[PDB]
């Protein structure tokens, strides 16, 4: 066993707290499965993988993080039960070590897992064997706001499977966790339920594919499509939401203020084209300071084109009809390549096919409809938010796939065109649902990665499945580049916090 | 007991559901030296500076009467005990006198919130959901509340980053009453604190050199003695906000109760409504204009991305301000090399759209008198006001002139609490010609900006609660709420001058909180 000696639990905590609770005992005795417990080891596998790397706390059992949202704090450990599934023909050897809070695990050798409180079990073994996750702090009790470090648990590879092989497939043991309190765990003051931020689970919402929508422009999506060859890591300024719910960028809440703008009317020249020059403000009525945080007033277009829309007008003082002012409306096109979109600054110009019906000195308004051509449309390029004379500051991050062999994936969604030929596409990370999601909830990340699965209703069984990272990307392990053929009835659903180390199953 | 006739409640018979929580005997072998505490404050319940709050009928069921968190501050003894030591560990004991009038009928609640739980949101039923106790407000006998230090370690520090215990108090009913009179019944309810027996202080420090530990004081000084910190004369009446002024924003003259200065504040007197540059042009119009590239006032070039609205010190309002402009040669003509000198009236227009003091350029003016040389260091002092002509004190005006926006301005302020308005000191400016009687109104006196600088104490509240004291006769004339961002307001009807004699001072009493019924003038 491992040489561990006895650590005090929540009775240390008796004389500095003021309740004394009590848990429900058919809870410290059924083992429940963990989150992450599950590995297999393969043959291909070689000495000094790291399988589990486990940790202490109530987010462990489900039952104890659901009763966590009425309390106030905890102490103690748990119990921990693997189980191999092998046969007496084998051989192979793992390793389970007991790791303290503030101690680094990165890239151990499989010599300097031996020189912890270890056990070293044949693949072998018929019983199930029982670890202890003792709870080692330096204080008396842990907060349920306040995070801190807890000893953890690791699983290493020791010892190659050496078996022989049934035919096209080869054998291969898997391995089940599962946890249950230890006799000294409890919970310390009972408050409000559901109060207390820290203990939200993170979810997604149950919203199918046909009933989302696009981030980046305001059309619905249409299909899943993972990236290119040529793409490799994209930046763009909408749809830019981490899973903790902090919007970045010039990314906002509502669908409607997507590539919308907002302001008066300053001046006008026509020397081919009528151009009409626009001072901008907020998408609510504020006036845009150009000395803020942000890159520039949230909702403007974040892509090189031509974007094709109808401008309306609608002048403060009433002219005629008793007291009922005037109106007019037709279409431009804003373009975000040229020197005259700097909106930053606080400056768009527009452009009016041959009519001169726009009064200056009178607000307006901006609602996008598509493209006007596909000249100049590259949706993988951030405009020049200042034009010349400045560079680009305060951006969202760019994102990357680093795992080998995992592509990103997208959700497409097409584009009507004023005139001419093609079939554009404009391609999102995240929809609107899901920021908007992520906005309310606020609920915290537990770890980088969230594993979530592509669930097709009639069956109940997963397709594909795919990494969704803190940054507010999702991965997928392909090595094509194709619209992904699902039915449009289907909706991901959340399974379990993973490190960046988890191998997806090839799509 | 026996003078109220059985028609009030005598007693409580309620506690709160709390374990026995441990005290500094716990913090023993890992501190310095438990030092202990004279036993006649150990046994004796005296008045917290949280003291006073009062129920009345314009308060909503479901507000926060009283919200204590744990600390030694909660103590007057104690709070002048705490300036030498390190750390503390333990309870404290709170005793709470509501003895209200037979006629009135009301009930509040009392609950014990976490360390590490919110309070900005709770109802009236979640309130309900801690240990509580619920308490009318016509009880004879005092009730008693522990506060019992729940913690995950040994003891605790001065510094501020571990949240404590609390008590919180909730109006839980209306406060009606059925008196034949329309009469104020409103209760007035006192809070007396005592250490716990297990109580202790941890190490011996210098006194008063930490921070976190330091009182709010005012300072004692008459009326006749403060100064206008918007306009360098003397501060002349006190006098109510109109019924058309609601909220205000006024860059100088501000500094929050805690010690740090907002908008375009300094400390000097005589550096208000002034400024220091250099003349790099002249136009000739009807009237002598000349461009000014200012700097601050000690002498440094004025960096425009410092996060500051303006330089230190310049005008803050719309109107034309009347002043006398100087010069000193930088080189030496003559007279045994001692430099030449000019000094000439000036006018500074500041709502046209050649004051912009952010970007550098200050633009003045002189009357017929085309007087002053280019290239030579100039210096400001403000008189008063020309003309009464497009004269507002409560418009800001653009540090930038126009096609630009205020950046780092000074938060607006304005009374919440049902019937209550702003109190003003009024001075009256001199004009040089035309009819009037122009006044400014700052929301502080120049030297409680200066002795808040000075003092840097933390606010245990958002609202403290002072009086004006009259020294001759010796009786309190009337009352008014010093909030945190550095304004004061009355619970008054009108606009009045108000009529004190002017050797009075203020005198701080308690620390209350925005649901302070104020006494009406
Ligand atoms: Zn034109
Ligand atoms: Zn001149």
């Amino acid at each position: 066993v491992m040489a561990l000696e006895p650590v005090a639990g929540a009775a240390l905590a008796a004389p500095v707290t003021g309740q004394t609770n009590i848990i429900d005992p058919w809870i410290r005795a059924n083992f429940v499965q963990a989150p992450n417990g599950e590995f297999t080891v393969s043959p291909r596998n070689a000495p000094g993988e790291v399988l589990l790397n486990l940790e202490l706390g109530p987010e462990l059992n489900p039952y104890l993080a659901h009763l966590a949202r009425m309390y106030n704090g905890y102490a103690g450990g748990m119990e921990v039960q693997v189980m191999l599934a092998g046969n007496a023909f084998t051989a192979g050897k793992l390793v389970f070590a007991a790791v303290p809070p503030h101690f680094p695990v990165e890239n151990l050798s499989p010599q300097q897992i031996t020189m912890f409180p270890h056990v070293i079990i044949d693949v072998r073994t018929l019983e199930p064997v029982l670890l202890p996750l003792p709870d080692v702090r330096n204080n008396f009790f842990h907060y349920n706001q306040k995070d801190d470090p807890k000893m953890r648990i690791v699983a290493m590879l020791y010892t190659p499977l050496r078996s022989n092989g049934s035919g096209d497939d080869v054998f291969t043991v898997s391995c089940r966790v599962l946890t249950r309190p230890s006799p000294d765990f409890d919970f310390t003051y009972l408050v409000p339920p559901t109060v207390e931020s820290k203990t939200k689970p993170f979810t997604l919402p149950i919203l199918t594919l046909g009933e989302l929508s696009n981030s980046r422009f305001p059309v619905s999506i249409d299909q899943m499509y993972t990236s290119p060859n040529e793409v490799i890591s994209v930046q763009c300024q909408n749809g830019r939401c981490t899973l903790d719910g902090e919007l970045q960028g010039t990314t906002q809440l509502q669908v409607s203020g997507i590539c919308a703008f907002k302001g008066e009317v300053t001046a006008h020249l026509q020397d081919n084209d009528h151009l009409y020059n626009i001072t901008i403000t907020n998408l609510n009525g504020s006036p845009f300071d150009p000395s803020e945080d942000i890159p520039a007033p949230l909702g403007v277009p974040d892509f090189q084109g031509r974007v094709f829309g109808v401008i309306t007008q609608r002048d403060k003082q009433n002219a005629a009809g008793q007291s009922q002012p005037a109106n007019r409306g037709h279409d431009a096109v804003v373009p975000t390549y040229t020197a005259q979109y700097t909106p930053k600054l606080g400056q768009v110009q527009i452009g009016t096919w041959q009519t001169d019906d726009l009064k200056v000195n009178q607000p307006v308004k901006f609602t996008p409809v598509g493209l006007n051509d596909t000249e100049h449309f590259n949706q993988w390029v951030v405009p020049r938010y200042a034009g010349a004379l400045n560079l680009n500051t305060n951006l969202a991050p760019s994102v990357a796939p680093v795992f080998p062999g995992e592509r990103l994936l997208f959700f497409r969604s097409y584009l009507p065109l004023k005139g001419g030929y093609g079939n554009p596409a404009i391609d999102c990370l995240l929809p609107q649902e899901w920021v908007q999601h992520f906005y309310q909830e606020a609920a915290p990340s537990m770890s980088e990665v969230a594993l979530v699965r592509y669930i097709n209703p009639d069956t109940g069984r997963a397709l594909f499945e795919a990494k969704l990272h803190r940054a507010g990307f999702m991965t997928v392990s392909s090595n094509t580049s194709a619209p992904v053929v699902v039915p449009a009835n289907g909706y991901f659903r959340f399974d379990s916090w993973v490190n960046q180390f988890y191998s997806l199953a090839p799509m």
